[PDB]
């Protein structure tokens, strides 16, 4: 079983890993086992001297702290967006672009960007008067607490990966980090998106033809954009992958639906299991969503991302066909 | 307690004596000016606060500002508050503000810093303390601050909004947050330059009214008079400007010991074996509050007027004061 694992993890690489498969056959440690495997094949152990015992220390506490009881935010969604950030930072169009530092940062939050997600909407905190929400007065409230749980851990014992960075580097990996977690939020994804298209519009490349990104908010806005697209990427993965993740996406908003159906609240946009159009949802998911921002960021890397851009729309098509 | 009601009386004019209130109060001063405030306007028959229930939030709130912080604490609240509602009565204002907004600000000024433990934002990040952690080094203190005045709602009898509709106390929740957060001194000059940009393209009646149509514009003001309201020290009579002066000083340099004997680099104006208050004040006057007050005076003009010229009168004086 281990040597079924080690093969699977062979696909680091590849968009369209059987992550699912690498969830079980690691013992529900998807997380750990990729994080391992991207931080061995990017040499980030080595760079930055971290102890591989600490590294997994953290993994798997990081890990436990994603609820094993929530269908779509979870370890394995975390495992997810962690490996296609992975994919997408080795695009041609990025080579040489990014530091060491800026690699491990996009890493870094991916992994921890859904940390301790409760599987309810940050709406659906506001509208509950929740702990959380009061906490963080209503603005960002999931994002800020997977930031706080996400470095919180590092003070656990034999947690501390980051402990051989110098003070210069942890701070600017703390900052990255903080912007990059933030602009997961979808209450920031039409902005995010306008300003990916005006770089896009007002794009400059080098004489190899990669990126120029001179200056942080040009550099971290291409960061925070690359793992909004990770985070956002089911729909174009292998369809065999995007139709278990929207399984998953629709068993948690049914169970947010019946909260808010039980409290006498208006039940969110497509958390009614009595009146849900899964595939229509889809539909218009990827119409107004996921396609904008993934069009946009092929145009920004173009032509990599072409074969990405085509399972998107192929499987756009498959969701369509089911509705007549 | 005839004193303290006679000193009352002044609780609509700039230049309270707050610290004599905060003195025949037993320290509540928080308390009896919010609750007098309330009264003045007609605040608790308007949203049906039981007189209760607002005492006794009112009391808990100023239990958690500290004591022993010199500056930041429930007297420097009961000044923001007395000196937002002062800035709400501005005649060129007049027409402006709901009801609701009115209620937002003055509740805003009285938890904008509660809990506030008497060190900067900065020294929070550097220190890599609970709450910048928890708030991911963004406006640390203000969100503190919003979240302890809104928990505190939650205590029994605390609950002053009670009787307001669901929508009211969204509405009222999201406006405390949003004027709250734009205390944050990092979001000055930002706050200015919107102000500024309001009294270039502002509207008034033939009487000289502002006009002022949409939320984002009404929001905008009401940051920057609670905003003018934490930096109006300056434009007090100069003996309650020299007090203040004494007590933000004495809690930098609390805060510079700190650091010193944490081996940190000196805050500035937090070294007190190496301090210039006056040539401070002066810069602080010139640099950050009189182009925030002079613009605020330039969007009411001419309401502002005697509270610009005491600033400016007190600008001289501490200049005076320097060889
Ligand atoms: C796979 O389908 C979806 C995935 C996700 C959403 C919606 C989807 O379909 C409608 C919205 N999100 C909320 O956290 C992000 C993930
Ligand atoms: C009375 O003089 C001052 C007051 C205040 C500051 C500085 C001052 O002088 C230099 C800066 N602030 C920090 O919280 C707001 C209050
Ligand atoms: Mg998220
Ligand atoms: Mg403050
Ligand atoms: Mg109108
Ligand atoms: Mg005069
Ligand atoms: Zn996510
Ligand atoms: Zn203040």
């Amino acid at each position: 079983q281990e040597d079924v694992l080690a093969k699977e993890l062979e696909d680091v690489n590849k968009w369209g890993l059987h992550v699912f498969r690498i969830a079980e056959l690691s013992g529900n440690r998807p997380l750990t086992v990729i994080m391992h495997t991207i931080f061995q094949e990017r040499d980030l152990l080595k760079t930055f001297k971290i102890p591989v015992d600490t590294l997994i220390t953290y993994l798997m506490t990081l890990e436990d702290h994603y609820h094993a009881d929530v269908a779509y935010h979870n370890n394995i969604h975390a495992a997810d967006v962690v490996q296609s950030t992975h994919v997408l930072l080795s695009t041609p169009a990025l080579e040489a672009v990014f530091t060491d530092l800026e690699i491990l940062a996009a890493i870094f939050a991916s992994a921890i960007h859904d940390v301790d997600h409760p599987g309810v909407s940050n709406q659906f905190l506001i509208n509950t008067n929740s702990e959380l929400a009061l906490m963080y007065n209503d603005s960002s409230v999931l994002e800020n607490h997977h930031l706080a749980v996400g470095f919180k851990l590092l003070q656990e014992e034999n947690c501390d990966i980051f402990q051989n960075l110098t003070k210069k580097q942890r701070q600017s990996l703390r900052k990255m980090v903080i912007d990059i977690v933030l602009a997961t939020d979808m209450s920031k994804h039409m902005n995010l998106l306008a300003d990916l298209k005006t770089m896009v519009e007002t794009k400059k490349v080098t004489s190899s033809g990669v990126l120029l990104l001179d200056n942080y908010s040009d550099r971290i806005q291409v960061l925070q954009n690359m793992v909004h697209c990770a985070d956002l990427s089911n729909p174009t993965k292998p369809l065999q992958l995007y139709r278990q993740w929207t399984d998953r996406i629709m068993e948690e908003f049914f169970r947010q639906g019946d909260r808010e159906r039980e409290r006498g609240m208006e039940i969110s946009p497509m958390c009614d299991k009595h009146n849900a159009s899964v595939e229509k949802s889809q539909v218009g998911f990827i119409d107004y969503i996921v396609h904008p921002l993934w069009e946009t960021w092929a145009d920004l890397v173009h032509p990599d991302a072409q074969d990405i851009l085509d399972t998107l729309e192929d499987n756009r098509e498959w969701y369509q066909s089911t509705i007549p």
